[PDB]
Formats: structure tokens, sequence, C-alpha cells
């Protein structure tokens, strides 16, 4: 009864890693990617925590992500310090769909996707 909200079902199921997904969005929804990276850049002190959290999420089994989704609104310190820290992964179903459709074709672990100096 909430397979697709708050966390989109395609993000629950993806076998892609963070950097494959991010690169896919960079190419399929460039404005969304750019605007996220601007917000990321504006939160310098929270960047590593955000990268770490993305890595954790993508390390999780689908069942673990479902659990996380069932507890998403509770919030952790990152959620209060930077509400939109996971916006690129979770917030837009259309962006998610286009990214998860193609992310398996991108290079795993490519950390340069977190470095967009704008």
């Amino acid at each position: 009864s909430t397979e697709d909200f708050p966390i989109p079902r395609r993000m629950i199921a993806t076998t892609c890693d963070a950097e494959q997904y991010l690169a896919a969005v960079r190419d399929t929804s460039p404005v969304y990617y750019q605007r996220y990276m601007i917000d990321f850049n504006n939160h310098a002190n929270l960047q590593q925590a955000t990268i770490n959290k993305a890595h954790w999420f993508f390390s999780l089994s689908p069942a673990e992500r479902r659990d996380y989704s069932e507890h998403f609104y509770n919030g952790d310190p990152l959620t209060f310090a930077w509400v939109n820290h996971m916006k690129i992964f979770f917030n837009n179903k259309g962006v998610v769909a286009k990214g998860t459709e193609v992310c398996n074709g991108y290079p795993a672990g490519d950390m340069s996707v977190w470095n967009w100096a704008h």
C-alpha cells in the first residue's frame, strides 16, 4: 500500500550504485542534476555525510530499503540540516524512472559525478 511512496519502487529495486544513478540523471535530466549539485555545493560541510548516506542506501538490499522507506519521515540529523540532501534519488518519479532505466550502462563507483564545480 506504499510500494512507490515515499521511496519510488524503481529506487527500491535498482541494482545500480549511487554513481551510476547520478551519471544517468546527469545525462537524462541534466537540469535536475545540475540543480542538485548546486545545492550539494552550497552545503560543503554535509557533502561527505551525504555521499556516505547515498552509499549506505545503495548498499542495502531491497528489503532493507523498504524498511528505510517505512521510516523515512522520522528523519536523521542530515534531514534537519539539509532537507533536500536525497532529493535527486527520491523526490521525482519521472527523473527516477529515466535514470534507473539506463544506469546499469554507466561506470560503477565513478566519484567524479559528485564534483561539478558550479
